[PDB]
């Protein structure tokens, strides 16, 4: 019951009677948790105004700090006591940096045969970022370059529909089994519905379920608000250059839309073009690896954004989409991925991999070069290497196994 | 620098900022669904001297659309690439006298000026007419980014879809121009009209647009990057139209009182320009009777 | 003085003067038969620096009527002697884009601006409405004489009896304004309309005309005599309207290529103004389709392209364009 | 009687009828249509109807239907109500030929509808109906031979 923060500060300090002010602002982010979190925003806000009239001219004092930071006391205790679900974060990031250097040597090919606005990207662009379930973050490389979220919004937009319309209404129109016929896949399953939400045939139908009665502006605006909450209000844009591409020249999607309309597999009174247009708009949302790592960490958690703590997605929505990305996220390469990686990941022709490690962390890679099946060459290698050196595979940690890094100790 | 006493300059700008913050405004442009969503209490101002001095008071960092402020920019882009004679052979260069909708043409059979909706479509039609839609927007966006010194240059597809599905008047003007042979031969109307909607939906903060206006004040040289984006003649033409045609019917009562080249927008933007001194931009959603922000236009006066 | 090396400055103007001399327009004046009798081969220009430094070449000694070049002046008489708030209660301040005849009022019921014929009648109605007709003309004439520094100022009664027997659109405008009740209370429209004809019919030479437009190139103070004719606010108010509304439909084209406050006239006059530099007054009886002198517009267009006088030059470097007063 | 469809004209008007598209979008901004009505479908139907093909023999009976109180003389079916004919004829007289509505009520006095295909659906109430074809048009968008014949 008693607030032990006063003694906690003594542990925070190194034991000396004084410390320079300069040493506190810098070197404090080493714990991973960034200083830009909304949770600790209140601390930075007040100090800026008191410095002018404080009779000290550069002293924050311990007594003043303890009183102001009262409601957010619990969060700071876990941060510096190394009670987060990933301690020794320096070692964790140190290993991540090593594979980042090694994997950089590889080079794939066939960046984009279609969507010309994607063919203009730099092949040698490579980066990665991870945001653990506790908000602890580390990014290296070209994380700050926006990239389109094509085919990564499919797991997200599926979660939007189910959490707002129920599990039985959504799956009346889209199957939940892999097709093994590429992502274009002009084919429906035995019961006359697209095989899964992840294929283009299913992504259009789930996109058709989002506010079918509203107008086009509100349909997009509804999803983008969730995608902001999912990302914790990080960077979230819209590449109109790629949206104008993939619509004049994206023709295989149009065939699917008209093929689906032919089989009358849409809900009642729904325009295919309005639903198909939204699929291009969601596909055209651009996010950075740093911002897009909070996504895939929101649904690595039970549907709560780790940074702000908001409840965005139902736990049933995250459980269902994670169980679906595992077998259907990467199309034909899902089996190869699940064999070596065994994590829920979602591919993209823009080089994005929306990697997820439930209860642990969520990554987001970027490599415009692709492989034959429509997956990033460098990004896939990192996931394969990372699992072999961090035990993230689902069927590991049996009882004791080998040493395999620190076993939660 | 052109304003040595910039510290005192902000002392007057913020005082006037608070002086006009008490005023209310007119309608909030509810005839398109998306712009009604904005909070009418937004009020911010930014300026950029041609040397690089910058100050910002208020909500300058809230993004908003260049719903009509992109007309001088796309005009300057066209002049800088194709020449003055070629561009104005398709669009007039004189004020119209009607509103910005102005479903009408002058005696010559061409739009009155490159600032009315009829003329903004034609100048948008002239930008690289032999390429596809993705390249057309990317070509314009490339110079707009360089005008803003690689500042935040976004896009608001919520507005673009809202206008593309509701902006019926602009469709009437597009089909009216196509019927009068107002486009170059072999040019599609819808591609030009669609591009015009895309440019109108470009999203900028006041900081991003303050440097964008200061380029025109600096005469085709972004102050904070030393670029050479626009030809000298292109900006001289843009300021000559943006003066007598920037604010539509309110071009008088602004040239009379303010006497500066400024451009309004239904999103509350006012792309003010002070030649050889600075470039200022003001954000205030609630419009006035003739299509300009009550707070912004009163602030400029 | 603001223009040193005057020999170099005038020498350039002389070369341009001959260059424009070859161009020929047409359609001198469809109406006012007295103006259609003028010589199409008449071409004269004059200037008057803000500090008296003046030059004149051509036919600057031939009087011509001041039709529609007294509008910025008679407006300045009312704006200074009645304040800016009162004058613009009856006339707007925005361009019309409907020619100068323009039987059309703005949305709120007032004429669009003082420069159109519908607005010049209203502003002419504001000048000493309580006095008789002789005093109304003389009141403006005294200021008009002071503006030109007591230079030549006649009255072409031949042109005044024309434009009144045959000037019918002005009468239709005059009665149209009466219907809409856009005149001050207790005012006879015909008396104000007649005053508009008389002011239009005032005749000046280019040499005397250039003294005007150097008065209001300054802050109202005359350059020759140094008097204080008009309020400083009056000159700003009228200049900001001449730039936007001076040339009517051609205002945008003129502001684009010239970017100076200039006022058109069917007599061929163009009261071009270079603020804080000088004041020009070209003369060429033949007009263009829009009601502007072909030679006068060409001279203004060429001069700005060589002397940096545009409102939006000197951005960073632009072209050389000779020394800009430095 | 004969009732066809000139698809060639239909495609010539959809691709070139640019003014009719401006009106449709101009109307849509003013909320002139009823609630929950697509303008494109309504505008498209206007193009389709204008492309319907008939002959002068088919048109003459089509005009005679309006003459005979909205009852076709050669079948006798009560195809149209009495109010529809009275409203229709009273508008063709004043609005049938647009600017030439005058100079036709003045010289002809009968309700006739002009077309750019040369037709003039001339109606003589309680007597007959008549359609005159000549593609040559005058300035006001009426057939020259047809309107001279009517006079
Ligand atoms: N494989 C993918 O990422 C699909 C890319 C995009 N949705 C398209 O179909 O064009
Ligand atoms: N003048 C404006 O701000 C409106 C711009 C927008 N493109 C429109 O015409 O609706
Ligand atoms: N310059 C002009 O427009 C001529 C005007 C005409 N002389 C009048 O008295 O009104
Ligand atoms: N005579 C007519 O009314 C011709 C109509 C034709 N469809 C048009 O739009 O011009």
């Amino acid at each position: 019951l008693s607030r032990l923060g006063d003694l906690l500060f003594y542990t925070i300090a190194e034991g000396q009677e004084r410390i320079p002010i300069h040493k506190f602002t810098t070197a404090l982010k080493a714990t991973g948790l960034q200083t830009s979190d909304p949770r600790l925003r209140d601390c930075m806000s007040e100090m800026h105004r008191v410095v002018q009239e404080s009779s000290s001219g550069g002293l924050l004092d311990r007594d003043l700090f303890r009183k102001c930071v009262s409601s957010n006391i619990v969060l700071l205790t876990q941060a510096f006591r190394k009670k987060f679900v990933i301690p020794d974060f320096e070692e964790f990031t140190g290993h991540v940096d090593r594979i980042f250097e090694d994997v950089k040597e590889l080079t794939g090919g066939k960046v984009a045969a279609y969507i010309p606005q994607l063919a203009k990207s730099n092949p040698d662009l490579w980066g990665v970022s991870l945001c653990t379930v506790d908000g602890q973050r580390h990014s290296v490389g070209h994380t700050k370059i926006p990239f389109c979220l094509q085919s990564c919004v499919k797991p997200l937009t599926y979660a939007i529909s189910i959490s707002t319309l129920g599990t039985d209404y959504v799956h009346k129109f889209v199957g939940k089994e892999p097709s093994g016929l590429r992502y274009n896949a002009l084919s429906l399953n035995e019961e006359g519905i697209p095989h899964n939400p992840m294929v283009n045939a299913g992504a259009i139908v789930v996109s058709s379920l989002i506010k079918m009665d509203c107008n086009k502006a509100e349909k997009f605006d509804f999803v983008l608000q969730y995608l902001n909450k999912m990302a914790g209000n990080e960077y979230m844009g819209f590449s109109n250059a790629t949206f104008q591409s993939e619509k004049e020249t994206g023709d295989r999607n149009y065939a699917i839309g008209y093929y689906l309309k032919e089989k009358k597999c849409f809900p009642k009174g729904v325009d295919m073009m309005a639903a198909l247009d939204l699929y291009f708009q969601l596909c055209s949302v651009e996010v950075t690896c740093e911002s897009g790592s909070v996504m895939a960490a929101t649904l690595a958690n039970g549907g709560i954004c780790p940074i702000t703590g908001e409840s965005v997605l139902s736990a049933e929505a995250v459980r269902n989409t994670l169980s679906l990305m595992h077998s259907c996220g990467m199309y034909d390469f899902s089996g190869q991925f699940a064999f070596h990686v065994g994590l829920p990941a979602k591919s993209a022709v823009s080089g994005a991999i929306l990697l997820v490690v439930p209860n642990v962390m969520g990554m987001m890679c970027l490599s415009p070069p692709l492989d034959k099946l429509g997956n990033s060459h460098r990004g896939t290698s990192f996931c394969q290497k990372l699992v072999s050196l961090f035990n993230f595979h689902n069927y590991d940690n049996l009882r004791h196994c080998a040493r395999k890094l620190d076993p939660r100790r």
